[PDB]
């Protein structure tokens, strides 16, 4: 029998929802006649590494790295190492570009604040993920982004380092308030982070989305159903793994390595979002 | 270093969040290497997948079974020099390879606790029929009203699928035919329950009180604040985990522990 390997950091969050990814993942080995096996990448560039090996020495014939903390050139050099199809989710690559799948979340948030920017909205306010996550960075780079191409001037007081937790939504967003900057809305880099700031932002008494317009990344099952119903940038994952996936196992069957369909979400706009007053 | 290996059929990739990452931070807080199989679709496929992690040279097992039956996992048990033990289900012979809670027993003391705080109409709504803990979850609601002894109405109950939209769907329906609180299987479900309830202009809690199960990291931040029980998922991954390497740390087994879950009251509860 012919054995995926899957490599996946142990953090909190991750960019690419995880049960969504493995649940696909092992979907489609399942129906391809694959065995699927997943080894924990725990929590350094150094352990998501030896997991590689771990699996590769299971007889893994082909792997899917989602890395949190592998630079480029590391899955780089990994890749030139081996001889069996190894692919990186969530991350582009330098060398072996048609090894990654990859959403160019950075694109993705440059889009959301555009967005806000041209329904009106020139002070927006911003909460980060952890500083070691990679999509975490991406979104807060294509804010920056998005602020200086519209001629906006960034303002370090807007922006507000959070945890991925609703707990660190609720107090990143107490922190801005009493900052006493002034913003018209509010960008949060996962869902989670944004209820928790919609909660902390209604129990101030600042309306939702008629003072502060919210939105987040992730477009969780619970979002249609927040009061108001929360504004959120989906990313496209059962594609996304579909597609890696898909072609693991076309490289075992005799397959070749293709130019990547890249990917990018959607913002998907409900109720926390309109204009200023 | 030693492996654990983890079996849980893909039918259960949608909890298993919790269980993940929980599992492997305990793994490697003990110097351990999660691997996880699929059990996939069957009995058959479920047995396989244990076989092929101890074959893979895995130290000790962890299944979270949907297909096995326990005189099958007992069996297995039998089978085997390694640890193997089992998430979610009580063992006959083996009970101290188990690690599982009482879900119709957390269930009925919920539900007795919203009788206890004056409720005497209150509507549920179930996960999906073919889960076991779905199963409990009503079995435990029924036994809480006949026994206080409030009589069993067929009309406050609607089915639901574990998702926010079918707790809202569920809502929609009860609606359509009179209570002061509702238990939802779930979070998820409480919180689509109280989006229905919102748009209907139903007030939470000041007309109907809202309950789920989970206590989820959002629970706090919902409006209202979601009331939730809270289940010790993260101590009986420690239990399970704790036991297998003790096991191989070359301890032995012990009965097994007992796990209860607890209501906490939040803003969508009054009495
Ligand atoms: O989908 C979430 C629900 O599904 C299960 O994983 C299987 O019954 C439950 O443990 C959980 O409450
Ligand atoms: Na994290």
């Amino acid at each position: 029998t012919q054995t995926l390997g899957l490599v996946v950091t142990n953090t909190l969050y991750h960019g690419i929802y995880f049960s969504e990814l493995l649940f696909h993942a092992a979907r489609m080995a399942e129906e391809k006649g694959r065995q699927l096996l997943l080894a924990d990448g725990k929590h350094s560039a150094e352990e998501e590494r030896q997991a590689i090996q771990y699996l590769l020495d299971l007889r893994c014939d082909a792997i899917m790295i989602y890395p949190r903390f592998l630079s480029v050139d590391e899955i780089d050099d990994i890749i030139d190492a081996h001889s069996q199809p190894i692919m990186v989710l969530n991350r582009r690559l330098r060398k072996n570009s048609s090894h990654s799948v990859w959403c160019d979340h950075k694109q993705t948030s440059f889009n959301a604040v555009a967005e806000l920017i041209n329904a009106g909205h020139q002070e927006i306010a911003f909460l980060t993920g952890s500083m070691d996550s990679p999509t975490s960075i991406e979104r807060l780079a294509g804010y920056k982004d998005a602020l200086a191409q519209h001629g906006i001037a960034l303002n370090e007081k807007l922006i507000a380092n959070g945890k991925w937790t609703p707990a660190s939504g609720a107090e990143g967003v107490e922190m801005l308030l009493e900052r006493g900057a002034k913003f018209s809305a509010l960008v949060a880099s996962n869902d989670d982070m944004a209820i928790g700031a919609m909660k902390a932002l209604h129990e101030r008494g600042v309306a939702v989305p008629e003072q502060v317009s919210v939105i987040g990344f992730d477009d969780i099952a619970i979002a249609p159903y927040t009061v108001p119903a929360l504004s959120s940038v989906k990313i496209p994952v059962t594609e996304m793994i579909q597609e890696i996936i898909g072609r693991l196992i076309f490289m075992l069957d005799g397959g070749d390595f293709s130019p990547p369909k890249t990917f990018s979400g959607k913002l998907i706009r409900r109720d926390s979002l309109i204009a200023p007053s």
